[PDB]
């Protein structure tokens, strides 16, 4: 399960419920410490895609965080969803497989569920832990984006739209960070 809720739509009609209080001290067994070859692909593919020139040092360091991450929050967040009733609205249901219908089918309502309630929990959660990406932050990351790459970002730059678009992956990001954060992790490698 690759739980890893942004590319297509950005309140959701879709409601979560925290039954029980989350226990953080409840450690977390992590069951792989790899990931398969279609995953680590799909994502060289995406890293050449946006830094066409990105050399293989530099490939591995990313490739390898995006191993850990996936690892690790995958399975916090399978302890996570524990604690809570979710009710998911019939037709946003729908339109998330569409966006996922467009990049065999009880699949990808499967997926398309679990973007939703990593979603709400992640909303739920940031009141929590109080956290929030600035204008400055967005800003910043922007231009470094110019920088090393070329590409017109100035579109991202002056436009709402765009511009606070940013901002929400990178708020994800800080989540998924921040959610690992929050957790003593154990590597069944022998045994639990």
């Amino acid at each position: 399960d690759y739980d890893i809720f942004q590319g297509h739509m950005a309140n959701l009609k879709s409601t979560a419920k925290l039954v029980k209080p989350i226990q953080y001290d409840e450690v977390i067994e992590v069951e792989r410490i790899f990931a398969d070859p279609a995953f680590i692909e799909q994502h060289r593919q995406r890293i050449l895609a946006s830094f066409k020139d990105a050399k293989e040092s530099a490939l591995y360091h990313e490739l390898t965080h995006i191993v850990i991450k996936d690892n690790l929050f995958s399975c916090a967040m399978n302890a996570i969803v524990g604690y809570f009733e979710f009710n998911i609205d019939e037709a946003e249901l729908k339109n998330v497989m569409e966006g996922l219908k467009r990049d065999e089918d009880n699949t990808v309502q499967a997926i398309a569920e679990k973007i939703i309630k990593k979603a709400l929990v992640f909303n739920h959660l940031q009141k929590e832990w109080k956290v929030e990406i600035t204008d400055e932050v967005v800003k910043n990351v922007i231009s470094l984006y110019y920088e090393k790459t070329n590409q017109s970002v100035r579109e991202y730059l002056d436009d709402k739209q765009k511009f606070e678009g940013v901002r929400t992956a990178l708020l994800e990001e800080r989540m998924v960070l921040e959610t690992i954060n929050h957790f003593k992790f154990h590597f069944n490698l022998t045994g639990q």
